[PDB]
């Protein structure tokens, strides 16, 4: 991170708390959407040079990291049709490449100049927080078990369940198409078994949650 | 949380300790009566952003989730029928909708404008707080293993076992009206075993818990 | 706890560290006499809010924690008699009733200036937390599973094993009688088996604690 | 412990921590010589308050905790007669006597006024520790499982098991004249099996620790 | 570390948490590629007396810490090469040698004078971390399982497996050729079986790997 | 530890967090080399007095630790001889003897004056600590299972293992000759096994240990 010792802003070291809980967040967890804002948590006041650290302390999921990697490349070189810089004029840093909100071309030094300067600052850290919560996105989709369109309630599966199960799978599509709606109801109950589906079938039209859970429990 | 540096109050990192904490929580401990006030303290001093952050580190109970974010909902409807927000003049940040105090379509740094404003604070921190908790009361009812009404002494269950088990159930109900008083008291006697309901007859009108427990001791 | 930011007095959130501990110094001993001082060094330096947060965070044990809440009562009730409360003159804070102190009828707020203002200030959290230690001292007595008056030394058990659980039953009583004195220690050597009783005979008037361990030893 | 807030000297809350290692200390080590620099580590800083927190929290052990107590009554005798105290002239705090010193008849106000003011300053607190450490030596004799006198090396066992037993058994003694010299020498010796003892016979007057373990190394 | 007190910087001491975390990293994980951005992230703002605590408090594979000394020493050597050192004059601190920078000639003293000196500051706790780092990736290397050119998919591995076996490898050459592209990306299609293998044939010249999961997922 | 508070130089209690980690690393680790900078971590920023209780705290092993006080006399008696002290002219604080030192004789406010004095400072707490070293030094020699003279390559012994515990023994001896150079290297390979030694002739004059190890490979 960053912190102000007199009138400079200089670098903080990193946690080895906070590296230690990323770390066992994949090892434990293994690309569950909760990834998502957990990596968001932890790498909150980092500096890219930081968030680096973090990734490559990831010894497993090469393959996935791969992926992050890819997705980061992309929104590196988006950045540059964006953002073209010019050359830097008289000694004066240079303005950031993707290869340099990255951490790969930029020191510490440099990505805190852009975060902190008074005229024209970038949050370079918290860019690059976005583009990797986008691979984390593609992680997820891929580790996911089971597709929504495969989540299908058993015989004498509880319905309560199923539901679980249902919105877990939904919320592992990380779209905004994937969400709790009007659509994504009728499939719920078009996927839910013989005895539950009668009686959602009485509920009328757009029958709430907790309705559809009252009804069904113990059928 | 916030935290003031110089005269501006800027964001100031939730603890991983805090997340991990809340997380734990709801793994280990599956939606009791504690999960409430286990909310309140953890969120202590937090802007929506943050409180977004513990709530979607949650991998699974997608059901119970859902039934949060629908009361979310609801709150946040009705804060908008009590509170419409005329068009912000000359720039200046908007007054805040439901959705904006539910952090969905809100930054950090409004949310905490709106948090430390000279004039008209709004603690929109607090007030997401008080949605979360009346969401979290439903889950608890939704959770509970035996309705209050199900309480009923063994033939030979102690007494304590059995008043334990009443007044955790009563309490699960979560509502003003499932509290220790003369009404549920009746129900207390009423369902206690023949053996106990005999000795808690003779206490006379009203006995307290103590005498009770120490009338029925080994019964 | 409060802290000072300013001249003013403001809330400062409860650790989630002490608030953990109290859970589990609950969960793992069951009231035994250790309750009563490790809940005043957990609550040292809190407001009725945070107590409260603390007791609610109990999921177990519901008849013990009624029993706690119905001395919480009394002294509420009693609080009411001692200092009955003129209503407030020109829109200034009341003075607390019972309810206020047990941090029912109160916010966060009114208890931090009760107990800081300059003029008249009312430990609420200090009162509020000897009414808890009332009700915890009857809980030890009500999980103590071996009454003094029952501890009686075995045929070849140890004369330090049988003083161990002699002046942990005593304590568990958790009254002013039950401390060690002339009268507690003609019981113990009462209960004590004929072979040591014998020897301790031999010790005069009033031995030590020390003086009657020696001459036991090995009996 | 104690805290300098403006001008004054106010309570500083005891950490959870160091409370928590104190009871793990004693339900783990139960009473070895390590207990004594165990709790002066652990009470330093300390008021008569906190240190009684420290040792009401122990749950077990009341034969030792009783011993420690009537130690701490016998220096509480002794301060009143080396220290009687005149009545405290026009309202001022009087002097402590031995009650007060062990936190019993004291506020935790009290103790550090005497700990901190500016004429005469008396540590209480570290009276006490002294008090408490003449009861920890006496419960590490009590405790300890093999005397001096009884440790004899074995037929077959390595010399430097024997020599740890010894040396941990006349540390156990808690005595002045316990500790290594010619004398107790001459007993390490004298207790050597018959193979060790003719090895150590040959090795001079008074030899080191080193040359006996490097004599005796495979006998 | 370092810490300004005063007008002046002096040493401050090393967390026991860090070294902790240090020591548990090489028993754990036994130089995974983990071990150089670890090394890296709990060695910042560290001085060459802290690094060598670190390093010295490994008790076990000595072969490595010993192949890690002796790339210590051929960049210590190249050092002296580069820089010269001319006689200080005047009882002026010397400019460092090899030997300076990897703390086995120096105090901790001179390596904060050099590090903080107002005139031609020099590094020398970086310096050493980049020359350790060096000796880090040979390990890595010493320590790699499999061979990147003995990593072939199994009949009926799973392409994803294969995937995170191969980047594994790749990355554990620790080499700037042993990276993601064209050439690397031609021998993972190679040494894939021959479902997949003909599937990939299909993709195009260059396919992503996003495309080469997608399309082997399940073969 | 040492704080500034005002003007004066106080006391800082030992962290329980730094003790409890010593003593852990005496239990678990048992004397092997780590234990010496694992010491001087540990004990960094220490008084004589707070390097007492950490030495006290140790329950077991206590042959060794009277080894270290044997050789802590020495060192104490050494002093005495390189300094002895003249008689404290007009109450002033005396001289550091030896056992000033060691904190036997001397108290935690006499330790800090000398340390933090104007004229003359003496780092007792350093010095201290450098005889400590000595003695643990010697309980690693002592407590090593093998001499590095018996280790010898097993037949299938991979080279890889021999050269690790070669170099563990070898560092063990704890002495300035026991180090890698070209002397030790020669018992390196003349220790080897048959197949590993004739391959080991074939690398020319003094090969590099990274030359060994990948000569030998598999062999």
């Amino acid at each position: 991170p960053v912190q102000q010792i007199g009138g400079n802003y200089v670098h903080l070291c990193l946690s080895p708390r906070t590296l230690n809980a990323w770390v066992k967040l994949i090892e434990e967890k293994k690309f569950g959407a909760e990834v998502v804002p957990g990596f968001q948590a932890l790498s909150c006041g980092c500096t890219p040079y930081d968030i680096n650290q973090m990734l490559n302390c990831v010894g497993d999921h090469q393959a996935a990291m791969q992926i992050i990697r890819d997705i980061i490349n992309e929104e590196a070189a988006d950045w540059d049709l964006q953002h073209p810089q010019p050359a830097p004029q008289q000694g004066q840093l240079r303005e950031p490449s993707g290869s340099d909100i990255a951490g790969t071309t930029s020191s510490v030094d440099e990505q805190i100049q852009w975060m902190y300067r008074q005229q024209n600052p970038i949050p370079v850290g918290n860019i690059y927080r976005r583009w990797i919560q986008l691979g984390l996105q593609k992680c997820v989709r891929m580790y996911n078990p089971t597709n929504i369109l495969d989540v299908k309630q058993g015989p004498k599966e509880p319905f309560q369940s199923y539901v679980d199960r249902f919105y877990k799978s939904l919320r592992a599509e990380q779209t905004d198409a994937a969400v709790k709606n009007a659509a994504t109801q009728t499939l719920l109950i078009q996927n839910a078994n013989p005895d539950c589906k009668l009686v959602l079938k009485g509920l009328g039209v757009n029958p709430t949650l907790e309705e559809m859970l009252t009804a069904c429990q113990g059928v």
